[PDB]
């Protein structure tokens, strides 16, 4: 039902034949993105019905270099604006068209869009696409959205139905009667922010987002603010509520958690559950996280530790790999607060600032790492280390923040021949992928489902050592492991153990 977003922008997939596999665990069966929603370079006839069930998007939403005839995102509703593209915009849709039939979006079929709160659209560079001229924006653009600004390329190479006939105002995504725009701001009574019709009677509660089916609080189709058991309020029932006389606090058995735009009774796994009744991936500044029994976690104010961070975090924000100059950042680190990263020029070096390579040597400062709260992505690696060995000892990806917002794993263009994660037992988020590693096997000896903890994520895979190839080498789990099932070849790399173990090899 829920599931984040990704942040690749316009970034290359790094396996284009892998994407549709991407795209269908992370959001197959999702209503609800917290965070952006990306599109981008997919084939002209590409299958995206997994996506029908989108509703709303926390950020924003881009399909782009996209020549996917059609992109069936007839749910969307509300588009949050949280995070924007290139800073201004809620929806782009970017390079749709070539340069017997052609590919490329040719209308967008919104139907449901009815909502921008913050942002500006962007249609620019489709030759193939039309109708991007025939929606009233300031309509959905909200009364408190200022970038209530929209863009349009008409500079269009393919000729174009009007609007189905059946469309007020001749507005509209596409061809069909059922592509048609419904308003819901600049046709409102009284100047109300929302409603679902012209007359005063029609004006949604102010808690609605994008209207309502009635002015109560439980007939807002979506709520501008806090969704509580189907009741929208302006903000979430205090956690913790005041006593009538002394106003001193108490538990409110009402009480809820802020997550996105819903109320919860505790964060989803892998959320933290701030004090102050909100839910986060990352604390507010002056809280740790703590873990709670039940596999959320936390945030309580501390005076703080040190804390080990990654990238996209802190100092390290604008950090988008570990090299020879900071790994020496995560010594002593049980948890990274941020991703990790070894990208060929971890390990090439950079003469700019004469900074030398990363060496194999070096990466023995994760071994003693537990925890990644963000990403871990390899698309390089010395090919003198045939195995992960440096994350033997990982166990936890927790995978809040994502490589390009997709991957909490993904590894690429290495010489590894086994992965070896020994002690990994979980995976909090995203998908993870693998390719472009042909000499690597012992991919299908892990069931990756004791791994996953929710019902978006898979592995992807692909050009890696060939299944036939590997057991034809006699390199198969040894018989000792449970199930036979394991993470490289000998008994040391046994999932689990029938029987006991003598150090890591499971004996009898």
């Amino acid at each position: 039902q829920v599931c984040t977003g990704t942040d690749m922008k316009l970034r290359l997939p790094a396996s284009p034949e892998t994407h549709l596999d991407m795209l269908r665990h992370l959001y197959q069966g999702c209503q609800v993105v917290q965070g952006n929603l990306e599109l981008t370079y997919l084939p002209t006839n590409a299958s995206l019905s997994f996506l029908q069930d989108i509703q709303e998007v926390q950020g924003y939403v881009l399909i782009a270099h996209n020549q996917v005839r059609q992109v069936p995102l007839q749910r969307l509703r509300i588009v949050r604006g949280t995070q924007l593209f290139e800073d201004n915009y809620a929806l782009a849709v970017l390079d749709n068209g070539d340069p017997a039939s052609p590919g490329g979006l040719r209308e967008l079929q919104l139907r449901s869009l009815t909502e921008i709160l913050k942002g500006g659209v962007l249609i620019q560079r489709n030759p193939q696409l039309c109708y991007q001229d025939t929606i009233l924006w300031k309509d959905i653009f909200h009364k408190n959205n200022q970038l209530a600004l929209t863009l349009i390329d008409t500079n269009r190479s393919r000729a174009c139905h009007p609007c189905s006939p059946m469309c007020k105002g001749s507005r509209c995504w596409g061809e069909s009667s059922e592509d048609c725009q419904s308003l819901t701001r600049t046709v409102c009574a009284g100047g109300c922010a929302r409603c679902k019709g012209p007359l005063p009677t029609d004006c949604c509660h102010e808690q609605c987002a994008a209207g309502c089916t009635g002015p109560k609080h439980s007939d807002c189709l979506a709520c501008l603010h806090f969704n509580h058991s189907g009741i929208c309020e302006l903000h979430c029932p205090a956690l913790v509520t005041y006593n009538t006389d002394t106003f001193e606090s108490m538990p409110n058995p009402e009480g809820r958690y802020t997550f996105g735009a819903s109320c919860v009774t505790a964060c989803p796994y892998n959320y933290l559950s701030t004090d102050v009744g909100s839910c986060t991936l990352v604390c507010p500044l002056h809280n740790q996280e703590v873990t709670a029994e039940d596999g959320t976690q936390r945030c309580e104010k501390c005076p703080c530790a040190r804390v080990c961070y990654g990238l996209g975090m802190e100092h390290l924000r604008e950090v988008r790999a570990v090299t020879s100059a900071n790994i020496q950042e995560f010594a002593g680190c049980k948890k990274i607060f941020g991703s990790l990263a070894f990208l060929p020029e971890s390990f090439d070096g950079d003469p700019a600032s004469n900074t030398a390579p990363l060496q194999p040597e070096q990466l023995q400062v994760f071994e003693t790492l537990e925890e990644i709260t963000g990403y871990l992505y390899i698309s390089a690696w010395p090919d003198s280390l045939p195995d992960l060995s440096v994350f033997q000892n990982l166990q936890v990806i927790r995978g809040r923040i994502l490589h390009n917002g997709a991957y909490s794993l993904t590894l690429q263009g290495l010489g590894i021949s086994w992965l070896g994660l020994r002690s990994l037992r979980e995976l909090g988020s995203g998908l993870a992928l693998i390719h472009h590693n042909t000499h690597l096997c012992f991919v299908h000896t892990v069931p990756w489902d004791q791994l996953f903890r929710n019902p978006h994520q898979a592995l992807l895979h692909t050009a890696n050592r060939p299944e036939d190839e590997c057991v034809g080498e006699g390199l198969a789990c040894h018989q000792l492991c449970a199930r036979g099932h394991c993470w490289g070849p000998g008994p040391t790399q046994c999932v689990n153990c029938s029987q006991f173990l003598r150090g890591q090899e499971c004996v009898e």
